[PDB]
């Protein structure tokens, strides 16, 4: 459907057929990567909360698109959306751990309730999803895994411990994944992006402030993040792992 | 009897509270001692209640042991409150427990995956968080964290341990930010690998390390005392946000 | 007959201007020809005449090899001010020659430096600055500094090499600041250990590098030319000031 | 003398009778420098083009101060000032590379001749001055060397690629050093300061710029630097090797 975006011209023919799979993939980023990866031909998988806006978006997205709902905190539905996935076409080709929350809360603030529940929203279904991908993988010699990292922690932004944390989390879980699964025929990056424009007056006072900020003077949005994310599922890097590949428009480097 | 650890003295540490978690044993000790010798008011948090009696017992009156698994936040935030209560607003956290038993990536479990979290990260959030309002109170304030070049040197086989360290190597940064309007300085302090109390088996793993290293000789627990009191030290007042490690160079191979 | 490279195709590279230095052999030479099947317009300096024009020749008029010692800067700006003169201004620029022979620290010279720092890193800075008012003019441009993973992994027995490679990581960040703003993109393509052209003692060494990798399989220049096919399209339109590593995880031991 | 900062309060008895060598010394941060291992007694000598600041310096730090006149573009005369200390006193225990030409310089405007004589008194001596002491060093089987670093490549800052470039450049020796020569016994690691206050209305407002970007709220000055570099010299770090230590007050963070 012409109605949405393809986010990029360039033409991957290692992607066609691969099994994608794409946690948090109803809205936001999430969304670009499932919208660029069906461009591609691949056979997409999303993980969303959100039912009706992971319908819309499988329903406007078609054959090759899969939506299953699923709360990320529930380890065990996460394992059987997997599962579930494996069954339908085989093991997962791609994997991007992107769910997340990003609400901001001040330290004195946290209670450990709060703090337990966004280390399980933001860093725990990673590895378990890793978990769950992995022996499929290895059974067919091969792989990718890309995890959601963020430029926050490096900037050491305030106002926001549990998931600048989780985000730091992801950067070695990353390196130590790749060290452990490469054998196997695994490659395991972090994709980190900068400020992303979304849908998630003083609004463009932001805008502006991100841009005066950066090196490059424009936003980034949602197809900076997904074209990079096409490039580290390709064959393109197959050599690439245990690395952070930063989009960031220089923001990182201030 | 005891460890010193330096001859070094730095008249800023005489008299600062200085708090430290999982100090009964091993690194936590050392930093026990070496603070101690420097005439701190020493307070450990440790599940080792007869370790830490007798080295409370050893040290005598400036040493303090409290009692605490740092996965109850409860006991954590208690035994904070009452370091407080006895000799005032801490100068220095030192967020050291941890638990490092190796585990395969395959065989995780969710509960084991949540328990590793709480013993290796979560507690040194709290403290933090518990120090915090009386280091503000008073202006001043230093916390250190210790870390690991495990997650660095992408360290297979412990996948929870690798990925609190990497955690507290961001949160680190970030609550440097957060609170150092208020005068707390936040570092890491990250050893390499430690000696701590087959035979031809333990030889040859520690002269793999002498081998991998770049200074040929084994790291042990004063290495990290003496880094931890500089950390401590107005000698280190203008560092904050920053990681420091003590690994002979093993993790640059 | 050529080495394309990958089955990737990138519409965003289609006729831009790529300018290559030491792109007659090895992995500048893969660039060339993996941005030529792209349908660029590829310039490339070298100091080894016969082997460039062979390879433009074999290329075809896509193609342009205009002979250059990079140390002389003089020549080096007379090569880009023609290429700008054939084809306009350079979209996407390559600092790639280097020399890594082998050296003792104890026994380099003054001149033996002087020569390496300007073989390895004095031209990469002047082909920024000679590339860049013609970028800036149009408004959009890209750079690429070939940097390594040897400083990062404290590679001994050539401090003339890695010095220069850890100067390029300072120098893209720099620049990525300095001209970003008159649209430059600048990023630093950093290998791991590349295969290129005792049986026993090559054999070896290169068991060794996939020992010692995380991907158990050795690199070769298609890997690099296929990031930095990336790097230069459109793909990577917001990306700047930062190091993208294809080493198989060699960096990380 | 009392009229001289002692720059901290702490002792370091490892440091009694060490020999010191220090390149830019007789001015802001290498004065601070001189002055601090000079008070915990160490033998230091130190090398500086301004002839008459250096006599003034050492005159005022006493006999265990030595001053020899170095411009560090001279290999030669740097490699002389090396042999005469060791000469004097034996091997050298401490080198620490300090001297450094921070003008500003707008990219389009650097001639090659510029270029090439930034490196020189930027660089090439740290490396020159490390290949002079290791030696000997070596000999004893035990030494340090400090490499002064910058936050400025780290932070991307524009308007002088010389220095910066320089300063990236040391932070990979470093690394390479202390690999090459850690089996000899000698450590090396880099120093790296923030925005150091020196005596090198709007200087005001600079210096609120900085307090405002960085962490902790007050400014660092050369003393800051002094207090990292006896740590670094000192048995109390003698495991410590191939690394950066920043002192500056967050402000590469941000
Ligand atoms: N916004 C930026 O500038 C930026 C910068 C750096 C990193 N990132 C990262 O990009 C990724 C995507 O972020 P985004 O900005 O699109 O977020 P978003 O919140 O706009 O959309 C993410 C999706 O995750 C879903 N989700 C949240 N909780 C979930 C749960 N428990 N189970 C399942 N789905 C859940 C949301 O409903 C949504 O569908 C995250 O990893 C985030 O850390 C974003
Ligand atoms: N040993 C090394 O080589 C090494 C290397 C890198 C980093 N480190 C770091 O050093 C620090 C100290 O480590 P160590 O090697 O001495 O460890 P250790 O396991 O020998 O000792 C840690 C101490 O914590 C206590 N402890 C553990 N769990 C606790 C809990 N739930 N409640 C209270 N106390 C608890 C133990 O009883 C012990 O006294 C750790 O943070 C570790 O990450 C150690
Ligand atoms: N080979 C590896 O494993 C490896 C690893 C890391 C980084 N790199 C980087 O890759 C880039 C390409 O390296 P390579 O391995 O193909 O090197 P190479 O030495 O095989 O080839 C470099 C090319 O530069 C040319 N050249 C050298 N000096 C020149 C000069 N003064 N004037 C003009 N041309 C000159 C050579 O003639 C050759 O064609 C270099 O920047 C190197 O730093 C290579
Ligand atoms: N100022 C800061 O905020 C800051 C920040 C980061 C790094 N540094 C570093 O700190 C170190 C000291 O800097 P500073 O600010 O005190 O500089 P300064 O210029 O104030 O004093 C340095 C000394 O070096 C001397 N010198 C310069 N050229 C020389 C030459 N060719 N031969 C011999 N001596 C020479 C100067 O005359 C002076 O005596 C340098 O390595 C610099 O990069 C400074």
């Amino acid at each position: 459907s012409s109605g949405m975006n393809r986010h990029t011209d360039t033409h991957y023919p290692s992607l066609a057929d691969k099994v994608v799979l794409i946690s948090g993939g109803a809205s936001g980023i999430g969304r670009a990567f499932v919208e660029a990866f069906v461009a591609q031909g691949s056979r997409v998988a999303f993980l969303d909360l959100d039912a009706e806006a992971g319908q819309g978006l499988a329903h406007a997205l078609g054959a090759n698109s899969l939506f299953l709902p699923c709360d990320v905190r529930d380890i065990e539905r996460l394992k059987a959306c997997v599962a579930e996935v494996e069954r339908t076409w085989g093991a997962v080709d791609v994997l991007i751990n992107n769910a997340a929350r990003d609400d901001r809360h001040a330290l004195a603030d946290v209670s450990v309730e709060y703090w337990d529940e966004r280390m399980q929203t933001n860093l725990r279904h990673a590895f378990f999803a890793a978990q769950a991908v992995a022996p499929g993988m290895a059974r067919r010699g091969s792989g990718a895994i890309i995890n959601m990292g963020s430029i926050s922690w490096m900037r050491g932004r305030p106002g926001m411990v549990c998931y600048t944390t989780a985000k730091a989390a992801l950067n070695g879980m990353t390196r130590t994944l790749a060290r452990e699964l490469g054998g196997q025929g695994i490659r395991i990056n972090s994709l980190v992006p900068g400020a992303i424009r979304t849908e998630r007056a003083g609004l463009e006072a932001a805008s502006q402030a991100f841009i005066d900020q950066q090196m490059l003077k424009f936003r980034l949005d949602a197809s900076d993040c997904a074209r990079l994310a096409l490039f580290l599922a390709s064959d393109d890097s197959r050599g690439c792992t245990g690395q952070n590949f930063v989009v960031d428009a220089g923001l990182s480097i201030q």
